[PDB]
């Protein structure tokens, strides 16, 4: 298939403090590299597929997720209680056959699945058998905002689905 997938761990040593590792492949191939602290993260493009325009609105907007990704992760402990330090995982894409595409976006806390993204209603699903108010919670929050749910949903059927149209 024609794929884009990104790929986000985020290592919480307490609320407020997160350092970012990922990347994303291109069919198949390394693409970008994210890494730092939140209040500095590196993002790049391996290879100049973006002109500086369309790259600085891209890189303006993985920014604008990542303030909002940490304000979630700040709401929930704030509200429910995390245990630190915790690992975050976020696996997402889209994948074009050879019009339709399938998309995805997969959360895990320290390395075990938590909630993911049904794209089909535009919901948070809980991944998990384990109940807990953090789950909850952040499933409540999640499906509550347009932003998280057709925002994000766009995102996945739209600018990644004419990413992978452009640039693969
Ligand atoms: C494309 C071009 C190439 C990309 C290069 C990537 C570099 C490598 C890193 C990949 C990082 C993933 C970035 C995803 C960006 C998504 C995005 O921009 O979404 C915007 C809004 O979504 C949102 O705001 C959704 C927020 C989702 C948060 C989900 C996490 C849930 C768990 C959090 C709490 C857990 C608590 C328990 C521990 C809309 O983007 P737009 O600009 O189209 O508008
Ligand atoms: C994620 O995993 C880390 C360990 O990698 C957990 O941190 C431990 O938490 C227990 C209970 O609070 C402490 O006794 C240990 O000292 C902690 N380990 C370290 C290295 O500090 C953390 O609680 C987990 N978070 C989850 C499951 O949400
Ligand atoms: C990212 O930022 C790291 C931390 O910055 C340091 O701490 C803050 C609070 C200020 O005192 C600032 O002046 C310090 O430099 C750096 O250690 C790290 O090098 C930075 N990464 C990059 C790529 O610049």
């Amino acid at each position: 298939l024609q794929r884009l997938h990104m790929l986000q761990i985020s290592y919480f040593r307490d609320p407020y403090h997160v350092w970012y590792q990922g990347n994303a492949s291109l069919g198949g191939h390394l693409t970008h590299v994210l890494e730092g602290p939140d209040t500095n993260t590196t993002i790049i493009q391996l290879q100049p597929l973006q002109e500086p325009e369309s790259w600085a609105r891209t890189q303006s907007g993985l920014q604008s997720y990542l303030l909002q990704f940490h304000g979630l992760v700040r709401l929930v402990h704030q509200e429910r209680t995390l245990a630190f330090p915790l690992t975050i995982r976020c696996f997402l894409g889209c994948e074009l056959p050879p019009s339709r595409a399938h998309v995805f976006f997969e959360v895990a806390v320290n390395g075990s699945s938590f909630v993911s993204f049904r794209p089909e209603r535009a919901l948070w699903q809980a991944d998990t058998q384990v109940t807990s108010g953090v789950v909850t919670f952040t499933l409540q929050q999640l499906n509550a905002y347009n932003r998280t749910r057709y925002e994000l949903r766009e995102f996945l059927e739209d600018t990644c689905v004419q990413y992978v149209q452009k640039h693969i």
